[PDB]
């Protein structure tokens, strides 16, 4: 009954709340030992096995639940509306969720595709600190190459390793020029 | 006469004309002497002060002009056509652009925008080792950024520094959460 309940639950969960639900089980769960859970149904009884899911404590789950916004499921197999959830939760140390785990998943939740995009090209300007607007030319690109020195006359990896991923005709005319310095 | 041709010869090229000229000097005018140059006219007469444009040279013109497909400016002002520059620059040691140069300049010309965009992402990814792609998702990127130790309970300066550059509503969230932590 019980966990033939929770494998109800986890055949209504597709990918996505699969990912956030383990996203938000980072404070218990590590990492590394989340690869081997395939679906819904290994999460929950990790959960299990750490002790924080049984007949006699719904809690964590039911909170799961509602952070992901899962309230037909909640109502469907947990008989749980959503004014319970929040009277419960504004309630202090009734969250067993930290605040960043929180903080970080309610982020990715206002995050729309464009704000996804513009967020990774963004983060990699921040990683390389080498931010390439649109206002510069592949000329101009290659003049910061130098500069980094990871572009020379005898340091053609880097480009030859970017060219080949967009056109074979570049990386010819990078062979051409490699082979006529005989 | 002499300087009237020149004169008149950039006063019909562009800034892309220019940063192409430019590109293609690099042999013996240095990047960082280049940024005073605002015009063609400027440039050509640095190639004069090197004595690399008189009146008994215009080689090293012709040859600029052809590199970047200006033949109208060749026929139209020094009576040059496209058979000429090709047989002449075949010929060897007649070259005066170093075949480097030359490939990245032909590299440039061959790539459009989005082959470019595709440039400066690939060149990103290439930098910063942090192959993204647009398979995973933002919770993904946080496991990325907490395994890179940039993002933390207590490291929060690249997120927001990212986050303001997307939407104030993110930034708050982040405040909210940080402020919260007295």
């Amino acid at each position: 009954d019980f966990s033939r309940n929770l494998y109800d639950i986890g055949e209504q969960l597709d990918s996505e709340d699969l990912a956030s639900l383990k996203f938000l089980s980072l404070d218990y769960i590590p990492q590394r030992k989340q690869e081997p859970i395939k679906d819904a149904l290994m999460l929950f009884q990790r959960l299990q096995e750490k002790r924080m899911l049984e007949e006699s404590n719904l809690s964590f789950l039911k909170e799961l639940l509602f952070r992901i916004n899962r309230l037909d499921l909640l109502i469907t197999y947990l008989n749980t509306r959503k004014e319970e959830m929040e009277r419960e939760l504004q309630t202090p140390g009734r969250a067993q969720i930290s605040a960043y785990r929180v903080m970080l998943y309610q982020i990715s939740e206002e995050v729309s595709r464009s704000e996804l995009r513009s967020f990774k090209a963004l983060l990699q300007e921040e990683i390389s600190k080498c931010k390439l607007d649109d206002d510069m030319n592949l000329l101009d690109i290659f003049i910061e190459m130098e500069k980094r020195v990871i572009l020379g006359e005898g340091k053609l990896d880097i480009l030859k390793r970017v060219c080949a991923q967009i056109n074979k005709s570049l990386l010819k005319i990078i062979n051409d020029y490699e082979e006529f310095s005989k």
